[PDB]
């Protein structure tokens, strides 16, 4: 019943920001090898100040009041906010639900934006706390969105080259004016006593905070504090993913698995229950609402696939609802 440790290589992604094309191919090879193995890798030498990200996120989580949480709550917690399906605060439920979080979307989604004017699903205008009660928080959060957007764009060039495509194969659909990408600022608290109602038990007996799932994304670009919790499923069972609070943990989402005919799988993973204060800050790399990538199969000589091209917006709307139905309202 022992638990092994997943091979999660640390990949220096800095060449993806430069113009050394052979060096970028050597990064792409590493991304290919990781994507074909466990499906996770750590992006290092990424150029983002993750210490400031963790400090500002901690300041926000530890200073917001129950009044402000109701005022920012998504409609799952506040019936007055029917437009907040994605963005807003996700309340914990003491004695029942430990996790709480704050999700925000593309800062360019304003009342002027045509997708907001047309009321297209998955598009929302971000809600923010009072500036004086949380000085600099909105500025930090929006800046972080574009900081990790820049990193994610380079990572997408690595994935494109790894699959034998031109480096903009994915990134050309990843644009500041229409990206459905999201940031979630997740707090997992220390609780004494920790309520067993907030703990799930896996089929193999492991105590979990969040059950197995594939990510709803093209790729996921995640920062976490230094508390080990993640497990990836392999054919030989679940394996622990070691923590690293200096790098970004990268993995493919189910849209990537669809478009590559499962050549780059969306790794199934789950979150172990750990009674420790920690943060989990995912950036879900989503494309535009009408973004469509023609599927292909890198295993076939002609590279042809019979899978239907999937519009990303419909994929995202269906995927987020299915994840809530399967693993519960977060
Ligand atoms: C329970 C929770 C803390 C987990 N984190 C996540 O983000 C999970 C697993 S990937 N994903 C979501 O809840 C989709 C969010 C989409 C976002 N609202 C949007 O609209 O884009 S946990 O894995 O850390 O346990
Ligand atoms: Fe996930």
């Amino acid at each position: 019943g022992s638990v092994s440790k997943a091979n999660v290589p640390k990949i220096d992604v800095s060449p993806l920001f430069g113009d050394d094309q052979a060096a970028k191919m050597r990064v792409a090879q590493q991304i290919d090898a990781a994507s074909r193995d466990t499906g996770f890798f750590y992006a290092v030498n990424h150029g983002i100040n993750v210490q400031r990200l963790s400090q500002k996120t901690k300041e926000f989580h530890m200073s917001i009041t129950p009044e402000e949480k109701w005022d920012l709550a998504i409609r799952a917690y506040n019936k007055e906010h029917q437009d907040q399906v994605r963005a807003g605060y996700y309340l914990s439920i003491p004695g029942k639900k430990a996790v709480e979080s704050f999700c925000y979307l593309n800062p360019n989604f304003t009342p002027d934006h045509p997708r907001i004017q047309a009321k297209t699903p998955t598009h929302e205008v971000n809600v923010w706390p009072d500036e004086t009660k949380h000085p600099g928080f909105q500025d930090f959060a929006e800046q972080y969105y574009w900081d990790v957007f820049g990193l994610s764009s380079a990572l997408l060039k690595g994935y494109a080259l790894a699959l034998g495509k031109e480096e903009n194969f994915f990134a050309r659909h990843f644009k500041p004016d229409d990206t459905l990408a999201s940031v979630v600022l997740i707090r997992y608290p220390y609780l004494d006593p920790y309520p067993e109602a907030a703990i799930k038990t896996a089929a193999d007996g492991t105590k979990l905070s969040f059950e197995w799932h594939e990510d709803v994304s093209l790729i996921t670009v995640l920062y976490q504090s230094n508390v080990q919790n993640l497990q990836v499923e392999t054919a030989a069972g679940y394996q622990d993913i070691e923590a690293d609070d200096t790098g970004y943990l990268i993995n493919c989402g189910s849209y990537m698995a669809h478009l590559t005919n499962n050549y780059y799988k969306a790794p199934i993973h789950r979150v172990k229950w750990v009674n420790a204060e920690r943060q989990s800050l995912p950036f879900f790399v989503n494309l535009g609402y009408d973004s469509v990538i023609d599927p292909f199969d890198p295993r076939e000589p002609n590279g042809k696939s019979d899978r239907e091209p999937l519009s990303y917006g419909d994929y995202l709307q269906n995927g987020l609802v299915s994840l809530i139905n399967k693993n519960g309202q977060t």
